[PDB]
């Protein structure tokens, strides 16, 4: 096999984000729609269905005396809260009979599962599925029914796949369609979830300054709460709350917080959250959810008591919490209880009792345990604080709240005073006197949780560190990114195997709780499972499928970070915070679990023993928007954890060279912590920042451009490159220098592990602050004063760097840093007011023409409220610039007069180094005061840049639409008998042909400042226009072959044979088949909808001719509308809701563009038929013929032909077609023609050398319709396609047929031969009382019953009666249409299809009791045999299957009369001879009728 990339050759940038996920209040929807219900346990009720979110309810229309109703309603909910607490809000799908305002309503039934479930969902939705309703009161009580369903999540940026809305026509299963996951069972069942509160410690002050808590504990809307301990820092309840739910729950989470019992104002004071995912696991493999007896750590607001609280959200766990609250000790159990068993108590209520008490040694030895910080640099303070000294606090638990009051402990860090860097920050001057802390904790044993969480996180470190890896190499386009990725799936499958010997070694302790011996044997089973899981994707994974396999890789990277998550905390978060003169500011949060120190390193923690850099930032929700820009700290803190008894080695992560000074304690005790650190070893070095180019970044100003400039910081030093004005992509092309730095430590030790630079990018105003663009994280190539400046390493090329303004990505930047150590020869050492960036450094320009095809401009809107009147475009790259030729009026002519004109400019040789090309558009009038009306930045040059080559008369459209759509369904088939087809297209038809974009390239216009999360805009406001043309970018001219594909015009350029650019008129024929799966617009569930067509000035609506009450309608309809191109491109086809009264509302709409369709060489004016013909269904609907076609190709395509020889063969280019030669017409005569062949042609276009083109053929597109009011939602799927003809050329004929019946009627003469039933009184033998009983469809309409002929001895009877059956009819299918319901349950008109038989019977009348049956014909109206003249002429070859009886079609002959059998079973199972009857067949027409 081949070899694995084991190196890193990439991923240098941190990528470090200051708004993360968490906290973060995004813009949630959900979206719930009950179908039906079905099979719900009730009598005579009135069912409505109550759907809740959370705190708010709305119900359904009431439904009267039906166990089985129909709805069809939809329901909007939209909340604006953060994920975590969004996903743990919960449905309540219920069932209510007979809700009224004056007395309670009584439930049927109820189902519950929270949005998290339907989130965690491939698409993030469950489709037509059954919630079973339990009974929330009683646990014995059985299944309450079912409610058929659409429950959908959709977040901001999310863009939902609906699949087909079916009906209840193809039936479905309920057991196999229910509302669940995948793998738990229907029959869920009955659990007790106990939850087992023991004991707190550490509570904060809270009345001015006691506490008085109790604990309330939330699971599935239900709570209960414990008893409450007055007056008590350190409670006991010792009390468990039981819950009784249904299990698995899919309400998968718990809240336990503490509430002080404030008689008025009871608040919470910390809030855990139990996911109870990661406390169990499924199936017989699986174990039930337990957790504990173990403590956990609570987080909330400042401990410090202040009345107007901003961060009371915090302590009910609303985000991220800043300090240590209270720590509580917790349990959990499940058990399963017998809902058979009858002694049980049979109530659902939440239960308060005392729990069995536990000892403190059962959660571990209570040990000691060691912080040791070390501040080595405090930058980048915010301005607007250090007017007083800074100091630092470190605060691990309720240790180190030594100033607040609840070896002599130091946890703060001495004040000074601040220095200023610059206009935006300070930074303290610690220099070499680093102040120090040292604390002692006193914490549970339970280290091995978190060393087995190391292990875990260490492998998901490597992993997705190896997968950023395998992402930037495949970005940057290295070579062979599969060696790469199989040696990170090496790497895992080694990490994988490496955690099987490092997590069992101390399985003999007594501290080992229930959960982390299932846990442990869990993650045992799935890194064992893992270990060749890795080994076989190592195989599976090649060059060409490299990203489909990095998805599995993602998969293993999210389970193996659910894994390394430890439910049971032993240890708190430790908490930095900085404080101006005790007023607090800023906090950090690093998890204890990674400054955990061992001897080994996978088990080590990953932050212990090094230096960290470390961002403060703002308490809760001051650190989101534009309020938490600014960095309120970068650190870089030294800390470690551990045991006491293993501090033998906690200083030596430290940089090296340092005097230790110790407290007034320590004196003589060499093993005691520092105070403060004196560094000595003083190491000197220089910071060159080469930067050549911004791009894309944000816009700060007015008008939609911005001033860059790039401030610079690195310890305590800060430098500005220039400002540029008004550009998105600034060259600055200026390298800054620090000079004579001070670092502290040895030169070694920063090599591998370097410091951080911020770049942060301000927007320069006219006065006062600047703004701000965001900003971006680099480590520099560091080499030292002894290593070469060579090669491969030196010198640094330049890279790019992702800025990120908050949370929104806002530009790249393109730098290189180097740290140049001063040494012993001085400056002198390091090869080479404002300097540029050295060469070998900046990229090699070599120079390139741009040519661009200024086509023209569609849809500009209003500069200053005001129409663009004269618009030219400019275009700049690097500085460099082509100038458009004025639009003299926008209104009437929207283009350019000249297509061409280029300039010349210098670009990188490497594509990957090239600037963006900034298109813009400007209002150019008198007097040079040239104002921006819009601008386009982020593209791809690759994309542009050209590299040199080397019976049959029923026959309808409507059967050639179905041959299609089972051809459409057979192919699926295979991928998963005389009717030609057409090629039905299940998409739009921009996916299948790159939207038309081969030559005429769309670019999108943005004007203004980029719009922020909250008090911003979308991308639909910020829509100024759009620019249509193209680019080609090139270098030096190519040899004469390749040059002259350019040498005719400069005018031209390198787009020879584009074509024209005037104005020219069009028609539009717009042919609409069907549509499926509508949104319903009334409030029975349904819609009314009808066609409504918009293009340019004209709009024509089929308010006359709507369907009524269907969301599946068959249209039919054609439009012949007249447009003026290129003004009325813009075409939107809409579907309408027609109203009664009132206004009618939008179903949806789809944009389509007719410009690209017109002028691309696909054709997609109108697409070539599979076949020819001059007659029929299949008539070529085009005006001009296949031969016209080619010579118009040919033309067109600078390529020879056509050429005929004989009528059968066409040869055009250097290939040879075939095909026939006759054509056919209505009446019957041959004549040859050479349009089949030439069909034939354009069918094969693609094999033509230089043009070769995919032709479209003729088709029926489906487009998705959105709605404005429910957009990034699949509305329907609008069946379409579309003409275009200009009128130039000849009309075009009559549109085709696409628009979406008959009566028999029977005579019974006479009888014969029947067989008898009753026995005579008289004389005994049997006798029947004979009448004749038919229908043709169904009992249901069509039964029909002759009079009574008493008392027949031989089976002669005398009837002469009629019947009549109206009926619909295709002939194409031999299949009878009839309209009915589907059942009582449904409100609509369902069309159905059933073989055209008709049905007679023999019958014998009793006067008494029900009829006797005595035998049965069945005929098939196309196949029924002549009746013969008498009664004995008939035989038994008239039914069977003897081919000796003609057979006559009652479609052709219109009247057939005879005689016929009939057959039913005897005694011994056989047909036989069981009457006869005498019958007339006749057939009138629908109109006859
Ligand atoms: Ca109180
Ligand atoms: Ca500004
Ligand atoms: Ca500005
Ligand atoms: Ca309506
Ligand atoms: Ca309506
Ligand atoms: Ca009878
Ligand atoms: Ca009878």
């Amino acid at each position: 096999t081949a070899l694995t990339s084991n190196v890193s050759n990439k991923r240098s940038k941190p990528d470090i984000k200051m708004e993360p996920s968490a906290g973060r209040p995004m813009d949630y929807q959900v979206s719930i729609t009950v179908i039906e219900a079905r099979q719900l346990v009730g009598l005579n009720m009135d069912p409505v269905v109550c759907v809740e979110v959370g705190d708010d309810k709305k119900y359904t229309s009431m439904k009267e005396s039906t166990n089985c109703p129909y709805y069809n309603e939809y329901f909007v909910f939209d909340f604006h809260v953060s994920p975590d607490v969004m996903f743990d809000k919960i449905i309540k799908i219920s069932v209510i009979h007979s809700k009224n305002l004056l007395r309670s309503g009584t439930l049927v039934g109820s189902f519950k599962m929270d949005v998290g479930t339907v989130y965690s969902q491939p698409e993030h939705q469950f489709h037509h599925k059954w919630a079973i309703l339990s009974d929330p009161d009683d646990i014995s009580a059985g299944l309450k029914g079912y409610v058929k369903c659409d429950v959908a999540v959709v977040g901001k940026g999310d863009n939902i796949k609906t699949p087909h809305k079916a009906n209840e026509t193809d039936e479905d299963d309920i057991e196999g369609n229910l509302l669940l996951p995948e793998g738990v069972p229907p029959e869920r069942q009955w659990a007790r979830f106990y939850v087992k509160i023991y004991r707190a410690e550490g509570l904060p002050r809270m009345n001015t300054d006691l506490v008085d808590p109790y604990v309330q504990v939330f699971f599935a809307g239900q709570k209960g709460k414990t008893s409450v301990q007055k007056s008590s820092y350190e409670p006991l309840w010792n009390e468990q709350v039981v819950f009784t739910d249904l299990f698995p729950p899919l309400c998968k989470r718990m809240k336990v917080q503490i509430r002080d019992s404030d008689k008025v104002n009871d608040v919470a004071i910390g809030t855990h959250f139990i996911d109870l995912r990661k406390i169990s696991n499924d199936g017989d493999k699986g174990f039930l959810p337990t957790l504990g007896p173990a403590w956990v750590n609570m987080y909330g607001s400042t401990r410090n008591y202040t009345l107007l609280d901003e961060h009371q959200d915090l302590n009910e766990g609303l985000g991220e919490g800043v300090s240590f609250r209270a720590r509580l000790m917790l349990g959990l159990a499940v058990e399963i209880l017998d809902t058979s068993n009858p002694e049980l108590t049979s109530s659902t209520e939440v239960q308060v009792e005392q729990a069995t008490p536990v000892s403190e040694s059962c959660t571990g030895r209570m040990e000691e345990f060691f912080l040791f910080g070390a501040f080595l640099e405090a930058s980048m303070i915010d301005r607007k604080n250090g007017d007083k000294p800074i100091t630092f606090e470190v605060t691990i638990g309720n240790y180190g709240n030594e100033v607040d009051g609840m070896l002599a402990s130091v946890s703060s860090t001495p004040p000074m005073r601040p220095q200023i860097t610059d206009r935006n920050y300070f930074h303290l001057p610690y220099l070499e006197r680093k102040p120090c802390i040292y604390i002692k904790s006193w914490w549970p044993d339970q280290r091995r949780r978190l060393y087995n969480a190391n292990i875990m996180d260490h492998i998901a470190d490597k992993l997705e560190e190896g997968l950023n890896d395998v992402q930037e190499m495949i970005k940057t386009e290295k070579s062979y990114p599969e060696r790469r990725l199989r040696g990170v799936l090496e790497e895992l499958s080694c990490g994988c195997h490496r955690f099987l010997s490092l997590s069992d070694k101390d399985q003999g302790r007594s501290s080992r709780t229930r959960l982390d011996r299932e846990r442990l044997k869990s993650c045992m089973r799935e890194l064992e499972s893992m270990g060749q899981q890795a080994k076989s994707l190592r195989a599976q994974v090649k060059r060409h499928t490299v990203r489909d396999k990095l998805r599995s890789c993602q998969n293993f990277l999210q389970k193996l970070r659910f894994l390394a998550d430890e439910p049971q905390h032993s240890i708190p978060d430790v908490f930095i915070w900085m404080m101006s003169n005790n007023k607090r500011i800023a906090y950090a949060r690093v998890p204890s679990k990674d400054l955990l120190f061992s001897i080994v390193e996978e088990e080590l923690g990953k932050d212990c023993a090094k230096v960290k850099t470390l961002f403060l930032k703002l308490p809760g929700k001051r650190g989101f928007g534009s309020a938490g820009w600014t960095v309120q700290a970068k650190l870089e803190l030294y800390l470690w954890l551990g045991l006491s008894k293993q501090r033998k080695d906690f200083l030596c992560g430290l940089p090296c060279g340092f005097e230790e000074v110790k407290a007034a304690q320590g004196l003589g005790l060499h093993s005691f912590p520092p105070i403060s650190l004196v560094y000595t070893k003083k190491q000197a070095f220089q910071l060159r920042a080469h930067m050549y180019q911004a791009r894309s970044l944000f816009a700060a100003d007015s008008s939609g451009l911005s001033d860059p400039f790039a401030r610079v910081f690195f310890i305590n030093q800060s430098q500005c490159t220039e400002v540029l004005n008004e550009t998105l992509c600034p060259t600055w092309d200026q390298m800054l220098v620090f000079d004579n730095l001070e670092l502290y430590g040895e030169a070694h030790e920063l090599r591998d592990d370097p410091p951080i630079i911020v770049i942060e990018i301000y927007d320069q105003d006219s006065m006062g602050k600047a703004d701000f663009m965001g900003r971006t994280f680099a480590k520099p190539l560091v080499k030292m004063a002894d290593e070469a400046y060579c090669p491969p390493r030196f010198p640094p090329q330049l890279e790019y760097y992702q800025i990120y303004r908050g949370s929104a990505t806002a530009g790249d930047l393109l730098a290189a840093f180097e740290l140049l150590q001063i040494g012993p020869s001085g400056k002198a050492d390091l090869p080479p007011p404002i300097m540029p960036v050295p060469v070998g450094i900046r990229p090699v320009l070599s120079k390139y023409r741009v040519e661009v095809l200024f086509w023209g401009l569609r849809d500009l809107k209003r500069v200053n409220l005001a129409q663009v009147d004269r618009p030219r475009v400019d275009i700049e790259c690097a500085g460099k610039g082509v100038q458009s030729s004025l639009i003299h009026n926008y209104k009437k002519n929207p283009n350019f007069n000249t297509l061409v004109k280029w300039f010349e400019v210098d670009l990188p040789e490497n594509e990957l180094l090239h600037p963006p090309l900034n298109i813009r558009v400007v209002d150019c009038r008198a007097f040079g005061r040239y104002t921006l009306v819009g601008s386009h930045a982020v593209s791809s040059l690759r994309r542009f840049i050209y590299r040199p080559p080397d019976d049959e008369s029923m026959l309808d459209w409507w059967s050639k639409y179905f041959a299609s759509i089972d051809t459409m369904k057979e192919q699926l088939r295979q991928h998963e008998a005389k009717i030609d087809e057409l090629k039905v297209y299940p998409k739009e038809l921009e996916s299948e042909f790159d939207s038309f974009e081969d030559w005429l390239h769309t670019f999108n216009l943005l004007r203004g400042k980029t719009g922020d999360d909250e008090d911003g805009s979308t991308e639909e406001e910020r829509i100024v226009g759009r620019f249509k043309g193209s680019l080609c970018v090139y270098k030096v001219p190519l040899p004469e072959d390749v040059s002259r594909e350019a040498g005719y015009d400069p005018t031209y350029g390198m787009f020879q044979g584009i074509p024209s650019n005037d104005p020219i008129n069009v028609l539009v024929r717009i042919y609409v088949v069907r549509a499926t799966d509508l949104h319903p617009a009334d409030i029975n569930g349904k819609a009314d909808p009808y066609i409504a067509i918009k293009l340019g000035k004209t709009d024509i609506r089929d308010k006359e001719n709507y369907i009524s009450k269907q969301l599946n309608p068959v249209f039919g309809k054609s439009f012949d509308i007249e447009a003026s191109f290129p003004m009325e491109s813009m075409l939107t086809v809409a579907v309408y809701d027609w109203d009664l009264v009132g206004t009618d509302d939008l179903i949806g709409e789809t944009k389509i563009d007719l410009e690209n369709r017109f002028y691309s060489k696909h054709r997609a004016t109108c697409g070539i038929a599979q076949t020819y013909s001059i007659h029929g269904y299949n008539i070529w609907r085009d005006p001009m013929k296949p031969s016209q076609i080619l010579t118009r190709l040919c033309k067109e395509g600078k390529v020879d032909g056509p050429h005929f020889g004989p009528h059968g063969r066409v040869r055009v280019a250097n290939r040879v077609f075939t095909g026939p030669s006759e054509i056919e017409d209505e009446n019957g005569q041959r004549k040859p023609t050479d349009e089949h062949v030439a069909l034939s042609a354009l069918r094969h276009w693609e094999d033509i050398p230089r043009v070769g083109c995919r032709l479209v053929p003729e088709h029926v597109e489906t487009r998705p319709l959105l709605n404005p009011d429910k957009p990034g939602i699949e509305q329907g799927r609008l069946e379409l396609w579309v003409d275009m003809f200009p009128m130039d050329m000849p009309a075009p004929g009559t549109p085709l047929d696409i628009s979406p019946k008959y009566e028999l009627r029977v005579i019974v003469w006479n009888t014969d031969e029947v067989v008898l039933e009753d026995d005579d009184f008289f004389t005994g033998e049997k006798s029947s009382d004979i009448f004749v009983r038919g229908w043709l469809k169904g009992q249901q309409e069509d039964k029909q019953d002759t009079d009574v002929h008493y008392h027949s001895l031989t089976g002669e009877g005398n009837f002469n009666w009629r019947y009549l059956f109206p009926f619909d009819y295709l002939a194409a299918e031999e299949k009878i249409v009839m309209s009915k319901k589907e059942s009582m349950f449904s409100w609509d008109e369902t069309e159905y299809k059933i073989p055209a038989r008709l049905t007679l019977q023999i019958w014998d009348a009793d006067h008494f009791s029900a009829d006797d049956f005595l035998g049965a014909i069945e005929l098939d109206l196309n196949r029924f045999p002549r009746g013969a003249k008498t009664a004995k002429q008939c035989t038994m070859e008239m039914a069977t299957g003897e081919v000796d009886v003609p057979l006559v079609s009652i479609f052709k002959q219109k009247r057939v009369k005879g005689w016929w059998p009939l057959l039913a079973r005897n005694e011994n199972d056989e047909f036989e001879l069981t009457g006869k009857v005498e019958a007339e067949l006749h057939l009138l027409t629908a109109e006859e009728a």
